[PDB]
């Protein structure tokens, strides 16, 4: 199983077997990519909290805490993941402007939310494919996301 | 510094040839000891004739072309055609991607590669954002365009892997 790249959707639904806050104080050893889709969910660190909607990407260093959940007043939250381990060129677009800590966070204007959402569904379908070049498809075009934020940020 | 007097972009470069027949640009090509980057060539209209010692090849709207380090290009119009629009990228590859600039040889080291019916709008529309990339004036449309380049090439191996023959 891969090495690089892992992607999938967490659909959060009210009272759900899924439904519950996840808590990991000593992050993780890989970056996380995060997309919500459907409804409304809710980070938090050391007290503060970042409630984040439909077509928000937030960013999770290694180590980072992660501390998030479905937003008590959300029917649901629904979101598209991608832990992976970067090239070792990508940092200086890994480099996103924290909401707190070192939680990184890109809200699309309006008029991008679209195609960024969809490049980010391609991103899990090619991370998920069972062809042999399936995760570089899936790593190709998570570096195209990037690519896009830094021009898409002018 | 790839190509001094075309572009800055020091690792990839782009750009069309709209060549009719009698224009300014109907002349063959002629580099007896190739150049120091790659090059990959797209028909998009008309037709040409790749020649390489007394041999001939004649490239089709949707024919890709690699011409790696150093080997020789020798191209024009085919005489039977009105015109041949061809797009082209000249680069430096990234270190990983030589086990997918490994094509099939018309000839020679010249490599080639007819998508089938079905792939050849996507391979053929990718080609072309990578040229609009390649040569735009944004901070980040070269490293754009060496990403579609790196899409176009996976999505030739991932073709290649599971087609028939």
């Amino acid at each position: 199983f891969n090495a690089h790249l892992v992607a999938g959707l967490t659909p959060i639904e009210a009272n759900g077997v899924l439904d519950f806050f996840i808590d990991r104080p000593l992050g993780m050893k890989g970056y996380i990519l995060n997309l919500t889709i459907r409804g409304q969910g809710v980070v938090k660190n050391q007290g503060r909290e970042f409630v984040c909607r439909p077509g928000d990407i937030l960013l999770f260093p290694p180590g980072e805490i992660h501390h998030y959940g479905r937003h008590p007043e959300a029917r649901e939250w629904y979101h598209q993941w991608v832990y992976f381990r970067p090239r070792a060129y990508w940092h200086e677009w890994l480099n996103w402007p924290s909401i707190f800590a070192n939680t990184g966070f890109f809200r699309p204007d309006e008029a991008h939310q679209p195609h960024f959402s969809d490049l980010f569904g391609q991103i899990i379908n090619a991370g998920q494919g069972e062809g042999r070049y399936s995760e570089l498809l899936a790593i190709n075009l998570l570096e195209q996301l990037l690519l896009r934020r830094m021009e898409a940020i002018n």
